[PDB]
């Protein structure tokens, strides 16, 4: 073996093959049902790299370890190696966590990477299956490249493979194939899972004061929960093995295939096992990461939630707590249009510029290519910074200890704190799914069509005790400062004089049935206020989103399906 023989496979394209924003997913049983599927696509990736540059080009591999993902690392080896690619970077047994891969595609230069992660949604073998593919920044792929990869899965006739061809997967370094007939060899390094992320991290963070932290006396105890996904082998390598929390703060930190039949999805629901744990009282700090662990929740003692929104504006409150920021200063904040109004109290405190996007990734990498970038955060559990070009869990858990370590408070002693200083942006998301599409779409219509009337600007809203007055209605457009771009039509905002918003979405994906994301944000600054129940603050601005929308009358639903 080891020398291979390269050989043309006669292919039938497949119609559906849409690389999007976060990858191909599709069930695993298309995966290993549907001939060709995977090959074909893996091809049409490794056509948008032009021929006379793949000898020199490496590609990055590696993924959540999901159900059926060292079988596509194997068929990404047997293209690549047919196709001319010089070399992949895999991680050990296939597993390297998302921003992972962003890292080491950006160390070493890399042409891109291929992830194979579907992130939160299930694993195993009736599970989902995921294809994402990174370009040189470390980055997703932008539409113009997905775009391509789209139009020649469509269309394509022939692929190359090695059929013979085996990568030992477990095993570091370098492993060599000869082609037959081919000059150049094709190479595969083989490199540990961890180490290149987690020196990253040594360099950004203060490891010596957390170490300090979270070993010895008075300690700060912690459960760091993977959800049986990518980001265990992280956790014990990092927090455990180099700084000293003790063995019993990885929870679920043995990558599983199938993330142990659960959701690797971090919420209170998703993670009841977490929020349990922490429940008891014994602990300091609780986290979740998601399948890939590009998503964290962050808990205090006793159960304590940070919700993501606030999680962000503490980090950007507290940003030179950590050494990076010290450095390279602070860029400018960023959030997506729906997360909550916390990080903009502290972008104008600290006088930052705050850039508010609509929901996707390539706005803020546009920002980050362009130094005007540094935090940004997302609604759904996302934080980041442009340490690389994916958003990063096990990095935000990390920034919270350093401000946990700097601060030498309690989670929610800074929660309090923050509301105290900037005020509290109360914040939920009411998710309704499966709603029947035809309404949905009335609804959302109907309500731009109210909300562009002249008079609705003005318009007043009586709650029960306060009265909210609309400062500002539209349909959300943004013009990207960096390529141009602009995105039209991102979600109904109906934003009140007094700091509050209400913001409808239907969700794009909305095939398999649609979902409304209703967004509620109530801020509120006297503090007989700020630290009351969240969904009782929240209900009179409820009450005005249903009835302004009549989401109840056009879909017969009397509550959301999920609500965080
Ligand atoms: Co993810």
């Amino acid at each position: 073996s080891n020398m291979v023989k390269i050989v043309t496979v006669k292919t039938q394209a497949y119609q559906d093959q849409k690389p999007g924003t976060s990858g191909l997913r599709k069930r695993v049983k298309v995966f290993q049902s549907s001939a060709n599927y995977a090959e074909n696509f893996i091809q049409s990736i490794i056509s948008t790299v032009e021929p006379a540059q793949r000898q020199e080009a490496t590609l990055v591999v590696g993924g959540d370890g999901r159900f059926y993902m060292k079988e596509a690392i194997q068929l990404i080896a047997r293209i690549a190696a047919a196709n001319g690619i010089g070399r992949l970077v895999i991680g050990q047994n296939g597993i390297l966590s998302t921003p992972a891969v962003s890292c080491i595609i950006r160390k070493i230069k890399a042409i891109g990477g291929i992830i194979l992660t579907a992130s939160h949604n299930p694993g195993g073998p009736n599970g989902d299956f995921g294809i994402k593919f990174n370009i040189s920044n470390g980055g997703p792929a932008p539409e113009a490249i997905t775009d391509k990869i789209f139009q020649i899965s469509k269309t394509i006739e022939e692929y190359a493979v090695c059929p013979d061809l085996k990568v030992d997967l477990g095993v570091l370094g370098k492993q060599q194939f000869d082609l037959e007939n081919k000059f150049k060899p094709f190479t595969v390094e083989i490199v540990d899972s961890v180490e290149a992320y987690a020196t990253m991290l040594r360099s950004i963070f203060d490891f010596s004061a957390l170490k300090e932290l979270l070993s010895g006396p008075n300690r700060l105890k912690i459960r760091i929960d993977a959800m049986h996904g990518v980001v265990g082998p992280y956790v014990k390598k990092i927090l455990c093995e180099e700084l000293g929390a003790p063995a019993n703060s990885a929870v679920n930190c043995v990558p599983l295939e199938d993330f142990g039949g659960h959701h690797p999805d971090p919420n209170l629901t998703y993670a009841a096992d977490l929020v349990e744990t922490m429940k008891s009282g014994e602990h300091d700090f609780g986290a979740a990461f998601d399948g890939d662990g590009d998503r964290n929740m962050i808990l205090g003692k006793h159960g304590f939630f940070v919700n993501p929104s606030d999680s962000v504006a503490v980090i950007a409150a507290n940003i030179f707590s950590i050494p990076y920021f010290q450095q390279t200063g602070v860029r400018g904040f960023a959030r997506s249009m729906p997360t909550s109004g916390a990080l903009d109290r502290v972008a104008s405190a600290t006088k930052i510029a705050l850039y508010e996007t609509p929901t996707g990734w390539k706005f803020f990498g546009n920002l980050m290519d362009a130094s005007k970038l540094s935090l940004c955060g997302e609604e759904s559990f996302g934080t980041g910074s442009d340490h690389i070009r994916e958003k990063d869990g096990l990095w935000a858990v990390l920034a919270w200890l350093s401000i946990l370590a700097t601060r030498k408070q309690s989670v929610e002693d800074i929660l309090k704190d923050h509301w105290q200083k900037y005020g509290r942006n109360f914040f939920t998301r009411y998710d309704y799914e499966e709603v029947e599409a035809e309404g949905a779409n009335k609804m959302m219509k109907d309500l731009e069509a109210l909300m562009f009337d002249r008079s609705f600007v003005g318009k007043q809203f009586s709650a029960n005790d306060k009265v909210y007055t609309v400062e500002k209605a539209d349909n959300f457009e943004y013009s990207d400062p960096v390529d141009g771009s602009i995105s039209r039509n991102q979600g109904l905002r109906l934003i009140f004089t007094d700091g509050s918003r209400i913001v409808f979405r239907l969700s794009g994906t909305g095939s398999a049935g649609a979902t409304i994301q209703l967004y509620i944000d109530s801020y509120e600054k006297d503090v007989a206020k700020i630290n009351q129940d969240p969904q009782v603050m929240l209900a009179p601005l409820i009450s005005i989103a249903l009835k302004v929308s009549q989401l109840q009358e056009r879909t017969g639903r009397t509550a959301p399906t999920v609500i965080t």
